[PDB]
């Protein structure tokens, strides 16, 4: 049984599972492994201990999560949430984020980070699903916070997976990075602490566009496969960009994707904060990747 062997396991330090790194790939990692990745994220950001989350609880909703997400999806799946909330506690503990955020905060967007895709591009996302699980008997890891906690992490959650809407990024953005550039940027401002908490769940969102070569070469083979089934489906019920047959096409996107919707965002990021340097580096050097692929074709 799934339940009983991820609750009796060791969980290895974070060191030891590389979640610190912000180029970690899961493809060597079974299922039980991720589960674990997962539970060591919660501890060492000291949201078990200081929300009395019983260890049963966390490794029942977290495979919960898991056996929630659709097998047949080729991208958004497990995997890219479970990459999601690592690239968050990435940019919590290396990119030094963590001492700018509340503790219900952190909680906040390691959960909708991990929930942000069940109800699955500008397609909407949804955190109904989200909250059935939390509710659910035996997988209620927010019962040990007050009732005043609990509404402000419900409401935080929310907001956190809608911000995963990439048009609510693109309407959002230019805000954020005037801030920015014109030196306004103030997390103690209610309204920019939740401005920056969206952009920090895209950015983790994409975070596949920052891995090293070979492993953003495979996961763009992933997103290719879900694009292309998409084409498929609703011929049924296509552009290019869903269309097997433009599939030469590719390396061209990439690059647009990058200029258009990821580059500003790390290097915004990493102005706030210098220790998100390695996103924005990860990045220039795939668009450098994709560019030279566009002109082979
Ligand atoms: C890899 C297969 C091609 O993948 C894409 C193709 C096109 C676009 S686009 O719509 O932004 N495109 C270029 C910019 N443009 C001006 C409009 C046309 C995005 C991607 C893209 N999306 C995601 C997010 C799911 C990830 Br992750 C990713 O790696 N790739």
């Amino acid at each position: 049984r799934e339940l009983q062997s991820l609750a009796a396991a060791v969980v290895p330090s974070a060191q030891t599972l590389k979640i610190t790194d912000f180029s970690f790939s899961d493809f060597e990692l079974s299922d039980l492994e991720t589960a674990l990745c997962t539970i060591r994220m919660f501890t060492d950001l000291n949201l078990v201990q200081n929300f009395q989350m019983k260890h049963e609880v966390l490794c029942r909703w977290i495979l919960s999560v898991k056996k929630n997400y659709r097998k047949n999806v080729a991208y958004h799946n497990w995997r890219h949430a479970f990459n999601t909330a690592q690239c968050m506690f990435a940019a919590l503990k290396a990119g030094k984020i963590q001492n700018k955020l509340t503790d219900l905060e952190i909680l906040a967007l390691l959960i909708a980070a991990l929930s942000h895709d069940l109800d699955h591009i500008m397609e909407h996302h949804h955190f109904d699903q989200c909250l059935m699980i939390l509710n659910s008997p035996g997988n209620q890891i927010l019962s040990g916070l007050s009732i005043e906690e609990y509404k402000t992490t419900l409401k935080i959650i929310k907001q956190a997976i809608l911000a995963t809407d990439l048009a609510l990024y693109i309407k959002r953005r230019g805000e954020f990075f005037e801030l920015i550039r014109k030196n306004q940027f103030n997390l103690e401002d209610p309204h920019q602490k939740e401005l920056f908490l969206a952009m920090l769940m895209t950015a983790c969102d994409l975070s596949a566009i920052t891995k090293p070569w070979p492993i953003q070469q495979r996961i763009a083979e992933l997103v290719a496969t879900e694009f292309f089934d998409q084409g498929d489906r609703e011929r049924k019920e296509p552009t290019d960009l869903m269309n097997r047959e433009k599939k030469n096409k590719i390396p061209s996107m990439q690059v647009g994707f990058i200029d258009a919707i990821c580059l500003q965002l790390y290097e915004a990021l990493t102005h706030v904060s210098e220790d998100c340097f390695p996103l924005l580096d990860g990045c220039r050097k795939n668009r450098q990747k994709w560019q030279a692929l566009a002109e082979q074709q």
